[PDB]
């Protein structure tokens, strides 16, 4: 089975949630979700976060330790932009490595996030589950749709398919 061409992805995309949420959880413990939601501890202290995967990290790439005052205990920044240029998969294996790590921390949880919550984000997450889970890049859209909107641009919806086909041999 060939990976999905783009076209195909895209009608994929559209299936799932019709929902606004600024936070949902994806997967087991794992959370994708927008900039409001990374920007507030409290509710993030709330939520049970313990580690936090910033898909839009201003600055240089960088991991952090406990947050200086919060409840997360990790931080990785990945600056990504939201472009269809921009190589993302770059960061595949260090970001599905970090998640990988604190999902199988007992008690952990993860948030990835972006700006919106639709991309950068999505993307990382949906590479772990690629990476990690066994799962087909079909299979791994159908299983976030179900809880978030999501939607990779085209760029990065290629390099998933690239991903896609360098697991599954096409």
């Amino acid at each position: 089975t060939p990976a999905p061409s783009i076209l195909e992805l895209e009608e994929l995309l559209r299936a799932g949630k019709s929902s606004a949420s600024r936070v949902d959880e994806v997967w087991p413990n794992l959370f994708i979700g927008d900039a409001a939601t990374a920007n507030n501890r409290f509710e993030l202290w709330k939520l049970g976060i313990t580690h936090v995967l910033n898909a839009a990290h201003k600055g240089l790439y960088a991991q952090g330790g406990p947050d200086f005052y919060g409840s997360s205990v990790s931080y990785l920044g990945v600056p990504a932009h939201d472009l269809p240029d921009f190589d993302i998969s770059a960061y595949f294996s260090s970001a599905a490595d970090f998640i990988h790590r604190a999902l199988n921390t007992p008690g952990a949880k993860v948030l990835v996030h972006s700006v919106v919550g639709v991309s950068r984000s999505a993307t990382l997450v949906l590479a772990y589950l690629m990476l990690h889970q066994r799962l087909s890049l079909r299979q791994a859209v159908i299983t976030v749709r179900q809880h978030r909107w999501v939607f990779p641009n085209r760029g990065f919806l290629h390099q998933l398919a690239r991903l896609d086909q360098q697991l599954r041999g096409a």
